[PDB]
């Protein structure tokens, strides 16, 4: 396994470095604004050695933004696709690119047996390719790496099943910025090239000085470089046909041949195109081969790509005729007239790749090494798109939470084949559908229009329902004694209780589980645990008595705490913000101890007083002016305090002090240790009153935050000897901090209300010499080095947060770990800080049309770890990653995978067993089963069951961390008589293996395996 810690890579261009070298400044570059009037030697060319031109038609189809996915397949995608198969098929010599999988897979079911037949005929013979074929053109910033090949794997399916074709490279030019999570998954799917377009225009500009657009684009830690992919960016502004034909937008305008006037469209330059003829046909190829050398000067080879192609092109069958004959007019007279030496043609895609590498083993050009990533975003001036990393939080959330339910429902439902009538595989391929969808890079990112924001939300709700659906049948029959289960497929044997979705104060959804001794004396209780390793972790439920204990099915006591429910209430008559109390629910909680990828089942017994084995939580609420707060049959009456600092320790864990406003204000790790200043801040930013204003994709910001004026906030302090927390209620955030023992756990209920213009902002200030230089993470998978830069703006320090960052320094670090993509910063040494919620009045001129005015109360969470790292093994100050500890990492895993918890429905579980999976292999700490799904329907004779395995790496800081066991996820399910390496997408067979044993993989690889059985 290579070492990603030690090694520095050798790379030509690495990211951060570029950045600290480059000076940003915005010139006027003449007709090419962000660039140089670029020059060529007409001699470069001739009869020997010609620029071949790949004119490759397209059409970018966005799955929802300013109309929902169904409106726009009605009102224009469908008709696009129909000429799209019209046209090819009439005009054998004519291309075109096809990238969303959603909608064709929409279009291609609705078609005829005669129209299916002639689209499979043009795709075989090569007129029409698709381009990534994932089911979207994901968002590459806020997206979770397991989404993204979620959704890969889903368009790649229907395309091997229904076109049968992989596309082997992949087109992404509209995601506002790019991950190098895209390479690493799609290398190991069987790519070999892909295509960029949105970065900032000054790395275009210094990328293209050097012709380094094509580069090989590896893993910020692969020393070796068998990450590398070929990746090409586009050099220009847009991938419009005013700025993809070369630097001059005025001519290439003119080459749009849908902007004549009655398509109602026209050249913002003034000069429009004109039909070509025989009369200007030859002035007409002299201005666009110019262009087309021009442009050739920014890359090595002597193959050119000329994308031909805008939002929902293609459409009408006059815009088919008025671009292809304009366009076979020119390559008739240029190819014809030798002087020009060039070779013109429509192509595709993968054409033009196969010939760029074909001048590559000729020794034409041999391309540079790139590591790092394009966040954030400009496409001009000060105009940083780091806003949408944060816009419409409430379904960034939603999107982590669908993550783990399609996971857990995938993977509880793959143990057993199951009968058609159980619609399992309908709901799963559903579910999957409706999450990979919203990683669309209009949907996770929040920048579509109210009512289609409201339709990826139903969707959502539809996929998370279908869910709960498949894992309680999965639970029911994984867990009844086989001779007495009867499954009614339409039943609800036990519903799902989520205490963190949508979550308290945001919607009363949960359950209260009904005791009483002339109703029902208890009720069964399953948790899941579909990590890979033994897990505790503390669970709670809702009951309508406190005298509740807790047994495990061998009837074993299990310790428990009660504490009250408590609901927040912005009081508009004393115009406070202020918790009451319930005074017939209450909250249970226990420690459940479940195996890996495996069920617990558990049991909660009402008594008429205080039982043996739970104990009751104490409640002290800090304010001016109280009233009383009656609990019901609750033990411990409520105390009251005037505000005042106070300090919690739970276990043996950290102890945390706290001002009177209810904020942390230090940790203590140990007895012993010193109380580290770690203070928790809310602030607000503000939007410009002059010049550009702010919007779902913009943050322009009005300078630094302001503090958020608290007033004397009320405070409430539960302790308890399994759970303490302390919450306040702050303008706009009910914050809280959870204590369990170990790290603790943050939540904020964010409210925003009418606060118009406002972006609210938790910062973390401590003393920790950080200086200028931060981590972030991308797409779950990997943390980056950022250095803060005080050549650029505020907003240009603001990068995606889409599970985690933190600091450090010699010997302390401060990791704050996330349940939902927001965006976040260092702004300064000590400090972190990450986007609660955004209202903005304005639009932001980047096609959306509105502003962000439809928040909704959220409750994010997150983990806060304070860590001694002054013994662990980091990288050198040179190398680009970093890497978390075991707690953190760990931290990560209890937000994104927690526990799942289910209510048995009935009065009786006939049949009921204790536990399942207490043989499966516990697995290394930093090893995941990503994924588990069985591929075949219950016909086949032969069963299949796909795997992802990833494997993460973690700090070496001195901890012996020993004794686990090899998993072999080629042995989880039993008469195995195959085990094969795949690729992620389970498409392509690599490697039989022997024994039928499944490898594990190194650290920061991820390797998929497909199990047979007999
Ligand atoms: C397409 O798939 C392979 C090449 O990928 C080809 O040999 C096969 O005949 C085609 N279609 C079928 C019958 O699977
Ligand atoms: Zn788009």
């Amino acid at each position: 396994c290579q070492d990603v810690v030690q090694d520095v890579p050798n790379v030509d261009v690495q990211m951060l470095e570029l950045y600290d070298r480059m000076s940003f400044k915005d010139i006027d570059g003449g007709v090419w604004k962000q660039g140089w009037n670029i020059k060529y030697d007409p001699l470069k060319y001739n009869a020997h050695h010609k620029l071949k031109v790949f004119v490759v038609p397209h059409s970018h189809n966005d799955p929802g933004w300013i109309q929902t996915f169904e409106e726009y397949y009605q009102h224009d995608t469908k008709h696009i696709l129909s000429n799209a198969l019209r046209h090819l098929h009439d005009n054998p010599e004519m291309k075109f690119i096809w990238a969303e999988i959603s909608y064709f897979a929409r279009f291609y079911h609705d078609l005829g047996e005669n129209k299916k037949l002639q689209m499979k005929s043009i795709v075989k013979n090569g007129q029409l390719e698709f381009v990534t074929g994932g089911w979207v053109m994901p968002d590459e910033a806020n997206s979770h790496w397991r989404n993204v090949l979620l959704q890969l794997t889903e368009g790649q399916t229907w395309l091997k099943q229904f076109m049968n074709v992989t596309p082997t490279a992949s087109w992404a030019i509209d995601p506002f910025g790019h991950s190098p999570t895209m390479p690493y998954i799609l290398q190991k799917s069987g790519f070999k090239n892909m295509l960029i377009q949105r970065t900032h225009y000054s790395v275009k500009k210094e990328l293209a000085q050097q012709r380094q657009l094509e580069f090989l684009w590896r893993q910020i830690w692969d020393n070796k470089g068998d990450t590398a992919l070929f990746t090409h960016m586009m050099p220009f502004y847009s991938y419009d046909i005013p700025h993809t034909c070369g630097p001059d937008p005025k001519v290439c305008c003119q080459f749009d041949f849908k902007r004549m006037g009655s398509f109602g469209l026209s050249c913002p330059w003034k000069v429009p195109p004109r039909t070509i003829s025989d009369q200007n046909v030859a002035a007409r190829s002299d201005l666009l081969v110019d262009q087309w050398k021009k442009k050739a000067e920014l890359y090595r080879t002597n193959v050119l790509l000329i994308p031909l192609g805008d939002n929902f092109r293609f459409k009408q069958n006059t815009e088919w005729d008025v671009q292809r004959v304009n366009y076979e007019r020119l390559f008739e007279h240029i190819n014809s007239q030798a002087h020009f030496n060039v070779q013109a043609q429509f192509g595709t895609l993968q054409e033009y790749f196969d010939a760029v590498h074909q001048a590559e083993r000729a020794g034409q050009a041999e391309f540079p090494t790139l590591s790092g990533d394009f966040f954030t975003y400009a496409d001009r001036s000060d105009n940083y798109w780091s806003g949408y990393y944060t816009s419409r939080p409430y379904h960034k959330r939603m999107d982590r939470v669908l993550m783990h339910y399609v996971r857990a429902a995938e993977m509880l439902s793959a143990w057993h084949s199951w009968d058609g009538m159980a619609r399992i595989e309908e709901r799963l391929e559903q579910a999957r559908r409706e999450l990979s969808l919203f990683q669309h890079h209009d949907g996770i990112t929040g920048t579509a229009k109210t009512h289609v924001v409201v339709d990826y939300e139903q969707r959502m709700q539809e996929a998370l329902k279908a869910c709960q659906m498949v894992m309680q049948q999965s639970v029911y029959r994984l867990l009844t004694k086989p001779s007495i289960y009867s499954p009614d497929f339409s039943f609800s044997y036990f519903t799902l209780d989520d205490s963190r979705w949508p979550g308290s104060g945001v919607e009363d959804s949960r359950t209260t589980i009904i005791l009483g001794e002339d109703i029902l004396p208890s009720k069964h209780v399953v948790m899941h645990n579909t990590l890979p390793h033994w897990r505790e972790q503390l669970v709670d439920f809702y009951v309508s008595s406190p005298f509740v204990s807790v047994t495990d099915l061998a009837n074993n006591p299990v310790e428990a705490q009660v504490s009250p429910v408590w609901s927040w209430h912005h009081d508009t008559l004393t115009k406070t913000i202020h918790p009451q109390g319930s005074t017939t629910k209450y909250r249970i909680i226990f420690k459940a101890r479940v195996p890996p990828m495996g069920l617990a089942t558990y049991v909660l017994t009402i008594s008429d007083s205080k039982p043996e084995h739970t104990s009751y939580a104490s409640n002290l609420l800090l304010r001016k002016n109280p009233t009383s707060l009656p609990l019901g049959q609750y033990p411990e009456d409520v105390k009251f305090g005037d505000p005042r600092e106070i300090s919690l320790r739970v276990g043996n864990g950290p102890t945390l002090a706290f001002s009177e406003q209810g904020l942390l204000k230090s940790i203590q790790l140990t007895q012993d240790s010193p109380h580290v200043p770690v203070h928790f801040k809310f602030l607000k930013y503000g939007v410009r009153s002059h010049g550009d204003r702010s919007g779902a994709y913009l943050f322009l910001p009005n300078g630094p935050a302001s503090p958020v004026e608290l007033g004397q906030p009320v405070v409430l302090v539960t302790k308890g000897k399994l759970e303490s927390s302390v919450s306040v209620g702050l303008p706009s955030v009910v914050h809280q901090t959870i204590m369990r023992g170990g790290a603790p756990e943050i939540r904020n209920l964010v409210d925003i209300g009418s606060l118009d213009n406002t972006e609210i902002v938790m910062r973390l200030e401590t003393h920790i010499d950080s200086g200028d230089i931060f981590y972030t993470d991308l797409n779950g998978l990997q943390f980056i080095k950022r250095r803060r830069l005080d050549k650029l703006p505020l907003q240009a320090n603001y990068y995606p947060i889409p599970s985690g960052m933190f600091i450090e320094d010699a010997n302390t670090r401060l990791t704050l770990l996330t349940g939902q993509p927001l965006g976040g910063s260092s702004l300064a040494s000590g400090e972190l800080e990450i986007m609660q919620d955004r209202r903005l009045a304005s639009d932001d001129e980047r096609g959306l049309g509105q502003g962000v005015l439809d928040n909704k109360p959220v409750l994010h969470i997150y983990r806060l770890v304070l860590e001694k790292v002054n013994n662990c093994v980091r990288p050198s100050k040179l190398h680009p990653a970093g890497y978390l500890t075991s707690a953190a990492h760990k931290a990560s895993q209890s937000l994104l995978d927690p526990l799942d918890k289910f209510i048995f429905a009935e009065n009786e579980w006939i049949g009921a067993q204790g536990q399942f999976g207490g043989d499966h292999p516990s697995a290394r700490e930093d090893l995941d089963v990503s994924v588990m799904r069985r591929l075949t329907k219950s016909s086949a004779k032969t069963q299949r069951v796909g795997y992802v395995l990833h494997r993460t790496n973690l700090m070496q800081c001195g901890t012996p961390e020993e004794h686990t066991q090899k998993l072999d996820v080629c042995h989880l399910l039993p008469n195995v008589a195959r085990c094969e390496r795949t690729t992620l997408t389970f498409l392509q067979n690599l490697e039989h293996l022997d024994g039928m044993v499944a490898p594990e993989v190194c650290p920061m690889e991820t390797a998929a395996y497909v199990s047979s059985h007999s």
